């Protein structure tokens, strides 16, 4: 990417935006790319400005206040800008108030007789022109330069949050969710940076308005003093609207942040939902408190109608406030009238549009100001101090617990010298991790001193994969090498499978490693920690999803020959690694039973424990339709009245101008929209919010699972957060405000033009011309604008990914490496921004030059051929003056509309989006023959004529090595992939089904849980549709009724996504329960014993055996003691399915990659009628 031209540049090239021509030519002629945008400029860089802000909140935080402010240490950095762009705020604005007079002078020269003025008209016309003018040319750098200044001050807030959030405690880190962090930057990103321009008008409306009332004081009559009250009671007026909407907007923010929290968890965990088939179930979930949410929204739209309504509606009572009074006291005045009127009118401007906006965002911010003040002052992360002289771990009388410092870890002694493993063991909870996150530094230790030397490696529980190449991951910082890479792949047994993919290495992963196997993200996260150099190796629990084949191998390589003279500690439950390893630890409930060697433990006394988007948007509800003709009739007699109202008052009455003043300053009230003509437009354009989202979700959560995988959750996500919210809350009142200034404009300028037509001839030209501007911009800022909103979605997927996997970060000290990757999708975005609001303020300003020219002409076109003896043409330069001063914010408008219109498309893309369109038997019989699936259409085989058959209700097995496809054939049997074959069900198939009855017949227990926000009730039964003590019976059945009974509300307990309250194991147990209440004929069940111990499977299948009578089921495990239960087996090859009656049968027939694999326990049983000879 090029740099940006605004560095090398004049100062009146940056002023009126010349460098910016190019980039609109090229985006006028052809579409734009990500390549073809600038790099961001310099000025505003991210590393510059986190540097600027950190050091001056670094100080004021070390200066040892009472309480340390964020608005000391932000002001001292950003104080000369904001005051320097402010006074010309004020030099502007202030403009307005010298006009009264001005505009005062000529009207009152008009009539006071006809000789003594001539050059009055010309010299203060041309004034009036010089004055205006003015005013923009001071008033639009300052807008643009004040809106920049926004933009520093976010990406420094994000940049120093961003790194106070990735050194945060652990103790204080599962206490803050994730998704109010995100929506917390999600909703201000944009709003923030504009937001500036209203703000300084705190400071700037008192001032002005004291200086205003002390000017129209020059009316000493009290009829002044009747007049400005008007004011005072439409200001407390508004205030007292906007007081109403605070506790309904309040109370639903908190009810949208319900609903954008379950929409990421279903869509997240998507490839589970589908398989249980809980498409109606969610929509019915969501739809509930959508449905509670829009009742809130109809209440602060209702109010925020009467806000604008009452705005437009005081034009007419605020003008006779000051005439009529008038008359009473030294009536009918030859100018003092119009003075009076336009300080009226400026006033209430001020009083109605910029106070309320500025006290809107000071409210606003300083909470935001004081959350930020709040996250910044929290529990740090200390960083390990790595020292040479400690060469082996010491531990004495370790005490610890989460959130109280019963405790988690309770007095621990361990002493291992150097090249030695130990052997973490126990059951369920018994701190297991919590002992590795203790010697991580994650976890401090209340009561009891731990030492070691310094650098650590740690592999995960639940491993997690970066969004890269799988060579990145394995790296992970450190450079490439020849055979130490190759030694690792090699030893880690991931070489055969990596080979098998399209692509050898180097394959683009997708969010959390879905393209990978459930093995194969544990492996390449070992692969990680075994590649790097370090003193201490933490495995936590590595061979839950691997054979025992891998392990056998892994085991013997890796471990003890390629680690050899290295420190380990690893988690395991099996006697041949407690065997091998030198010093075991045995944990329960937080405490010790035995530490020492394998003999020694054998010896002690326990012997063996274990117009396309609007005419689309229009006719989605037609009851619009029937209010926007409505609209358009009675505006159109309301002009009628109008054009012969005047007549009436003009063939009565050169000297005809004045009315038509009155007219122009007194029309915002004639044309505006009454209260049965307005609320039905908010009406409808709600009722077609809640219909355009309940047909986006129900076409996303219904489509093909290759295009769902295609995208990722952020780029989904983004139309729910920003683009929904949107048309939810600004569109309504924003297309009405669009319709009430056109109409009031189109309408006052088609009647002033009826009158002296000729004005007409100055506007038929640049309209004309405007139009064609403003499709020269539409062309290539609207086309950029779809490029910013695509670079928003970066940002908050690397945030969010960095709070899952932080734990390994820390231990591999990357920290700094992902803020420098942090900075760059910022830069990205950020460089996007700032030219799309740089190419508006071109338009925006050479709109205002465009305006002088209109001006002139009619002031140069409009002029007496003949003596004009009257004179006071400037009385049109006056009309004009004033009609076309609100023509800038009508046309403020028809940007912010038309480009927050095509956020509609992004919608109406995801509802166009591809999607596909007797009593069952009790005979569970199932055949398949020659079957072939694929994930991508066009691309490579994962099984190929696979052929085999299962007897009505018999229990199967089915075995094979890591990553040979024993998932994929449940995603075939349940149609998630492309498929080539006909599975068969008591000699029927899809033929005659659909697919919402094929997933019915199926009960599935996937590889990865999904238990999502809500209670039990919700989590085991979605429906709704059971009894209480049916619950209890189960929970009672799967061996999980105890664990239950220990919470507080038992079965109405708040159960969260992720956590800590149920471990692993209770997991599956859940997601067993769940196929226990779907009443399915065929059961799927990939790895039920997981993370479950020895014990809990015994006592599992006693009970669990008489409540799956009749049914049958698919087991796919490692293990072998749940798996010789069954009776028919099958395993799985390079290409296909072989079969086998038992497993006497199917070890023999096997060549050793399982019968010389297997244990002595289990070579006790196999070989005992041989060798029992
Ligand atoms: N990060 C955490 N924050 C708060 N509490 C936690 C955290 N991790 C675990 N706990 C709680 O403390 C207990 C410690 O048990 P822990 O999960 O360490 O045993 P484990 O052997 O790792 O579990 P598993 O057998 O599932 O691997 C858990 O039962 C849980 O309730
Ligand atoms: N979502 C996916 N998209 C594309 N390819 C996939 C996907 N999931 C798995 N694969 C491919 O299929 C192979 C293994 O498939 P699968 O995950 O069904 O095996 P598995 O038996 O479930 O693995 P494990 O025994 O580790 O659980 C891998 O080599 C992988 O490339
Ligand atoms: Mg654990
Ligand atoms: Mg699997």
């Amino acid at each position: 990417m090029q740099r940006s031209p605004v560095e090398d540049a004049n100062c009146l090239s940056r002023y009126f935006f010349w460098w910016t021509n190019p980039i609109m030519r090229k985006g006028f002629k052809e579409k734009l790319r990500p390549s073809d945008v600038y790099q961001a400029p310099s000025q505003d860089a991210a590393d510059i400005l986190a540097e600027r802000l950190e050091k001056e909140w670094d100080r004021e935080v070390a200066s040892g206040k009472k309480k340390p402010s964020l608005l000391r240490a932000m002001a001292r950095c950003y104080i000369k800008p904001f005051l320097l762009f402010g006074f010309l705020l004020y030099i502007g604005e202030a403009t307005k108030t010298v006009q009264p007079q001005l505009l005062g002078r000529i009207i009152a020269s008009f009539d006071p007789a006809h000789e003594p003025e001539r050059a009055n008209g010309y010299f203060l016309a041309f004034g009036l022109g010089l004055l205006f003018t003015a005013r923009f040319l001071l008033l639009q750098p300052a807008m643009f330069g004040l809106h920049h200044l926004g933009m520093q001050i976010r990406i420094a807030l994000f940049s120093i949050i961003y790194k106070k959030t990735l050194k945060l405690s652990s103790r204080v880190l599962d206490k803050i969710s994730t998704g109010q962090l995100v929506s917390l930057m999600s909703a201000n990103l944009g709003k923030f940076d504009q937001s500036l321009g209203m703000a300084h008008f705190i400071w700037i409306s008192p001032l002005q308005c004291i200086l205003c009332t002390g000017l129209i004081w020059e009316l000493i009559d009290v009829n002044s003093f009747c007049a400005l009250a008007a004011i005072s009671l439409l200001g407390v007026l508004q205030a007292f609207l906007s007081h109403k909407m605070g506790p309904y907007k309040a109370q639903k923010v908190l009810l949208t942040n319900k609903r954008l929290a379950l929409t990421s968890e279903i869509m997240e965990n998507l490839h589970s939902v589908k398989a249980y088939g809980w498409e109606e179930i969610m929509e019915t979930l969501i739809k509930n408190i959508r449905q509670d949410e829009v009742k809130l929204t109809r209440k602060i739209g209702s109010l925020r109608y009467f806000y604008s309504s009452a705005y437009f509606f005081s034009a007419i009572f605020v003008i006779v406030a000051a005439v009529v009074p008038h008359a009473l006291s030294r009536g009918i005045n030859l100018r003092r009238i119009f003075t009076t009127l336009s300080y009226c009118m400026v006033l209430r401007m001020t009083v109605t549009r910029q106070l309320p906006g500025s006290i809107q965002m000071w409210y606003d911010t300083m909470r935001l100001i004081w959350k930020i003040e709040e996250f910044l002052s929290k529990e740090e992360y200390k960083l390990m101090e790595y020292d040479l002289s400690i060469t082996e771990l010491e531990l004495q009388d370790v005490t610890a617990s989460w959130d109280e410092g019963a405790p988690v870890l309770k007095d621990i002694s361990l002493k291992l010298k150097k090249g030695e493993m130990l052997a973490v063991t126990g059951s369920m909870g018994s701190g297991k991790s919590s002992l590795l996150m203790t010697i991580l530094g994650e976890l401090v230790p209340s009561s009891g001193k731990i030492r070691h030397s310094g650098r650590i490696s740690y592999s995960s529980q639940t491993a997690w994969i970066m969004p890269g190449t799988i060579r990145d991951n394995i790296l992970f910082g450190l450079t490439y090498d020849e055979y130490r890479y190759k030694s690792v792949v090699k030893a880690c047994q991931l070489e055969e499978d990596l080979a098998a993919l399209p692509e050898k290495d180097k394959t683009p992963m997708a969010e959390g490693g879905l393209n990978l196997s459930g093995g194969q993200k544990a492996r390449v996260a070992l692969a990680r920690a075994v590649y790097r150099d370090a003193d201490l190796y933490l495995l936590d629990a590595p061979f839950t999803h691997l054979d025992i084949a891998t392990e056998k191998e892994i085991f013997d390589k890796c471990l003890c020959k390629l680690m050899a003279s290295k420190t380990r500690i690893l988690v395991t439950n099996k006697i041949e690694h407690l065997k091998r390893a030198d010093k075991i630890l045995l944990l329960h409930n937080g405490e010790s039973f035995f530490y020492g060697t394998f003999p020694e433990l054998q010896s002690e006394r326990p012997d063996f424990s274990s117009w396309n988007t609007y005419v689309r948007y229009v006719s989605n509800n037609k009851s619009l339709l029937y209010v926007l003709i409505f609209i358009l009739f009675i505006a159109a007699i309301e002009i009628a009245g109008s054009v012969a109202g005047i007549f009436l008052i003009t063939d009565e009455l050169t000297s005809s101008y004045y009315i038509l003043y009155i007219y122009v300053a007194t029309s915002e009230s004639l044309l505006a929209m009454g209260f049965f003509r307005g609320l039905p437009f908010v009406h409808t354009t709600i009722t077609i919010s809640k219909k355009l989202h309940q047909k986006m979700l129900h076409a996303v959560l219904s489509a093909p699972m290759s295009v769902l995988n295609t995208m990722k959750t952020g780029r989904i996500m983004n139309r729910f957060t920003k683009d929904m919210a949107t048309i939810d809350d600004m569109l309504p009142l924003l297309m009405f405000d669009f319709v009430q200034l056109t109409v009031v404009v189109v309408g006052c300028i088609l009647v002033v033009s009826i009158v002296r037509p000729y004005i007409f001839l100055a506007a038929t030209p640049l309209a004309i011309i405007f139009i064609v501007m403003r499709k020269y911009f539409l062309r290539t800022g609207q086309q950029l604008k779809q490029l910013e909103t695509e670079a928003r979605s970066p940002i908050f997927s690397h945030l969010i990914m960095s709070l899952k996997g932080l734990w390994t970060i820390r231990a591999f000290e990357r920290q700094a490496y992902f803020e420098a990757l942090f900075h760059k999708t910022l830069n990205t975005h950020t460089a996007t921004w700032f030219l799309y609001l740089s190419t508006l303020r071109w338009f925006l300003f050479r709109a205002d030059i465009l305006f002088v020219f209109f001006f002139t002409l009619a002031a140069w076109i409009a002029v007496g051929t003949n003596q004009d003896k009257p004179g006071e043409i400037g009385i049109i330069i006056c009309l004009a003056m004033l009609i076309l001063g609100t023509f800038q914010w009508c046309v403020a408008t028809s940007i912010a509309v038309d480009g927050m219109m095509r956020s509609v498309d992004r919608v109406f893309k995801f509802i166009d989006l591809p999607s596909e369109t007797s009593s069952w038997p009790h005979r569970g019989q199932i055949e398949v023959r020659n079957l072939t699936v694929k994930y991508t259409e066009a691309g490579h085989a994962v099984l190929k004529n696979l052929s085999f058959s299962a007897e009505g209700r018999q229990r199967v097995g089915i075995l094979g090595r890591t990553g040979s496809g024993k998932s994929s054939l449940f995603n075939a049997l349940l149609k998630l992939v492309y498929t080539d074959g006909e599975i068969s069900i008591d000699g029927v198939n899809w033929n005659k089904m659909p697919l919402q009855k094929w997933r019915k017949a199926f009960g599935v227990v996937p590889q990865k849980v999904f238990i999502f926000t809500g209670p039990l009730r919700m989590n085991l039964d979605p429906y709704g549709c059971h009894s209480d003590e049916e619950l209890w019976r189960v929970a009672e059945e799967v061996g999980l009724k105890t664990v239950i009974e220990q919470f507080p509300d038992k079965l109405d307990f708040q159960l969260e996504y992720g956590g800590y309250v149920l471990s692993n194991g209770h997991k599956q147990l859940i997601c067993l329960a769940r196929s226990i209440l779907s009443g399915a004929r065929i059961l799927l069940l990939d790895q039920p014993s997981a993370h479950l111990d020895p014990v809990t499977i015994k006592v599992l299948k006693k009970t669990l055996r008489q409540s799956f009578s009749t049914c049958t089921i698919l087991l796919s495990e490692h293990k072998v003691e749940p798996l010789l239960e069954c009776q028919s087996f099958l395993m799985m090859d390079k290409g296909q399915v072989k079969t086998y009656d038992s497993i006497q049968k199917l070890l023999n027939e096997t060549s050793h990659l399982k019968q010389a694999i297997s244990p002595a326990e289990r070579l006790k049983l196999f070989p005992r009628r041989n060798s029992s000879m």
